[PDB]
């Protein structure tokens, strides 16, 4: 029994009910099976976790939860009291129990408590009662689990949720030792890998942590998350996780880009990864590059779908004529690929620009003929980025357009300027302030 | 009779009909009077300008247009055929006329044709008929104006819409000379100032262009526009335009931030500017900003028992957003060519602290006592940016939060890192997550250009 799907677990503008219904639809089509409701800034999830849902809010959650059952996706409600709960106050524990009973009235059978992103300092009352921060968390968690009748799937996200957050390391952490010994066996534990955004999750890192917490964990995967950097989007393939992991894990829930429509590849490729080795034996039949092409070829068909004049010989041609192509989306993904890696064409544009700039002073037959055609070849590629933008700009599926618009505009702006610089090397409005104030502070730090 | 209000004229995700109704409401409250519909990427405005509105789309525009009349705001429908219209084809002129009469069926009396952001190269058919690119534009424009019964308000946006786009300059441009001589007198002309994003619009620049186009222009102001830079937001006051301009202008329509809720200051301060000299001691940008933020503050506690003990952990949400929080936020995200006082000041102190870092380990009391307290004072201010973020994060008006979230998160992330660097400089006889790749690929190209 493997939990595989999406966690809406990011900071900023949560997804709306229409979009979450559409997610369940896509999860089912791709044979994924789980959704974890945990938007950091949906106010009643974390900030105002004590407040009960209003009647209007209750109706919308009921409809959402029925939608999940309709598409055979497990709905897990998570809640995050960590910032200001007094763990030892029964009033407080009761308020929590009320909130979770209210949601089970909506049709929800599966739950989670999250203690990611808080500090370890308890108040004085909690210090007296509980001998450590883990002892307090495991107390209310085991209690809530029992009060709800020991539900089939109940998740706990630790404060020390990855390799680099474990004090002083994973195998000797007093926080995790306590979680493994005292947290009841039928509660599953969330884990993001060796780091918060793990480039790779080695099998041996999972064996390690699996010993100290005493279960196979469920992975909260931040590979395609983009809440942490305004300028970033991730359209590259699920990567850096061996299919070998699957028999050593309880699940994988990916926390993907904030912009709903940009997660076609992120979720599609996760599904191809899961489906490739669904139930193994306790080294890959999964190719990230092949998975990316499957995903983009399918995504392409969404762009011509909402969510005569044919000019003469002498006349100005339709600006809309040409539709988005597979090569356009292949280019876009390489430009906005993965947290620790650009895609081939992106890496390659950067390498040619680095070369062209460093060998500029040349402007000798040998070196000129090289620089001139290399530069013309680079203008042509910068041309391909403009062409991509323009064809996206005209596509019928405006919903997708709007989710990406600001990223596609940014990359074509920069390539358009970079093209101008290379044209200016061959010939011998707000921009000084670029990135605003934040940009100026960033330029004064060791990059 | 002065046209003052907002043009929705930017690139990216247009505003939705609920938000435009709310805009009319705000325009009325502040005694502004005009809205110009012109979203670059609302598909039937420009890309698919030939396509008529569907029944569903027609109902929504009708409701929007009635909403405008209800709030006493002039509704101006603009259209942008410039990218692919063949000017000399009657079929093409007819398709344009159809589109504009469809919208007048919806209740619209005021119109506009826009030729910003296209190149000057005409097709071969148009070269034969018309002797220049201006001659073509002024032809269809005068014709459409007459066909619509010479409406009281009709706007034309030129291709050469500012100082720096005028070939070879404004006073000797053949494009503009043609527009001034031949464009019919009762059509008004849009203009963005000396540049696309004008820091200042001098009175003498307006006198100049007013001669060659032969009217007072209407300003399309891009002062608070932010479609051109992912990381930028503008919450500073309307600034750099003298109240003297008003009797020399036909109007001012501001093209503000993409994120609807961030335009409280931009529009509020424009209204204070217009109202100050309706018919330059009279308008102070700094005073106007405080009026605006004090009013905005009241929206943050409005959606769009347990009281913890002595020994217990207090409510994390207890403290609400304050006026000082929003004053700080605006200085951090102020104007295109200028940061606000506190922002400028944080940057100056950081620049100083970094450059005088070596003072930490060298025997020097004078310079240490200075660096230590200057640094502590800087930690305190970086503290205030986190405090701002966290109180915004808890505010009841989630609509506003969500519009700004990504900007407020970015600045508090960077200040939090910048604080760590200054703490690390103070521990210098004493020795991770995605950051090398910060800004993504685009960031790497930007770092290799002369800034
Ligand atoms: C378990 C987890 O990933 N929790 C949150 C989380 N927490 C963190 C960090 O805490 N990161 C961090 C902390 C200190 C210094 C650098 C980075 C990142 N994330 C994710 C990516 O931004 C975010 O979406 C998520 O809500
Ligand atoms: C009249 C006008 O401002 N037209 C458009 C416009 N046009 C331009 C440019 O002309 N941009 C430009 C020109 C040369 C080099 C870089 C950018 C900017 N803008 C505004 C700000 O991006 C945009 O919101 C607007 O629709």
């Amino acid at each position: 029994r493997f939990l595989c799907g999406v966690v809406e677990g990011f900071y900023g503008r949560p997804w709306v009910m229409e979009q979450r219904k559409e997610l369940f639809r896509r999860l089912q089509k791709w044979e994924l099976n789980t959704y974890l409701y945990a938007p950091k800034d949906d106010y009643k999830h974390r900030m105002f976790w004590r407040e009960m849902y209003s009647v209007e809010e209750a109706e919308q959650l009921m409809t959402l939860i029925s939608a999940a059952r309709e598409y055979e996706i497990e709905f897990i409600y998570a809640i995050s009291p960590g910032l200001d709960i007094t763990f030892s106050n029964p009033k407080e524990v009761s308020t929590l129990k009320r909130k979770l009973d209210q949601v089970s009235q909506f049709g929800c059978r599966s739950f989670a408590l999250l203690f990611d992103d808080i500090d370890h300092n308890m108040c004085a009352a909690d210090k007296e009662v509980f001998s450590s921060f883990a002892h307090a968390q495991v107390s209310i968690t085991n209690e809530i689990y029992q009060y709800l009748g020991e539900p089939e799937t109940f998740l706990f996200c630790p404060t020390e949720y990855c390799g680099t957050f474990c004090y002083p390391n994973v195998s000797q952490s007093p926080y995790l030792r306590t979680v493994g010994e005292k947290l009841l066996p039928g509660i599953e534990v969330l884990w993001t890998g060796p780091k918060v955004v793990s480039k790779e999750i080695p099998v041996e890192s999972i064996e390690e942590v699996s010993k100290i917490i005493k279960r196979a964990p469920v992975i909260w995967d931040n590979i395609h998350a983009n809440d942490y950097d305004q300028k970033r989007l991730f359209l590259g393939p699920y990567k850096g996780r061996s299919t070998e992991l699957i028999p050593r894990l309880k699940g994988v829930l990916t926390n993907p880009n904030c912009e709903f429509e940009a997660n076609y590849v992120a979720i599609h490729t996760l599904a191809t990864w899961y489906k490739s080795n669904m139930n193994g034996v306790r080294d890959v039949l999964y190719s990230p590059q092949m998975a990316l092409k499957l995903a983009l070829t399918e995504w392409l068909q969404e762009f011509g779908v909402p969510h005569q004049f044919v000019p003469g010989p002498n006349e100005k041609p339709l600006y809309t004529a040409e539709p988005v192509t597979l090569e356009d989306l292949q280019l876009l993904a390489d430009l906005f690929y993965l947290p620790y890696e650009h895609g081939p064409k992106g890496a390659q544009m950067l390498r040619e620009f680095q070369w062209l700039r460093a060998n500029s002073s040349v402007v000798d037959s040998e070196k000129i003929e090289e620089w001139r055609s290399r530069a013309a070849k680079f203008e042509e590629m910068c041309g391909l980025v403009m062409g991509m933008f323009t064809r996206l700009s005209n596509c019928a599926n405006r919903t997708i357009l709007y989710d990406m618009y600001s990223y596609v505009w940014d990359i074509k702006s920069i390539m358009s300027m970079v093209k101008s610089f290379v044209q200016w090397l061959g010939c011998r409005e707000p921009w000084a302030f670029r990135g605003g104030l934040a940009g100026e502070f960033q330029r004064l730090l060791p990059i």
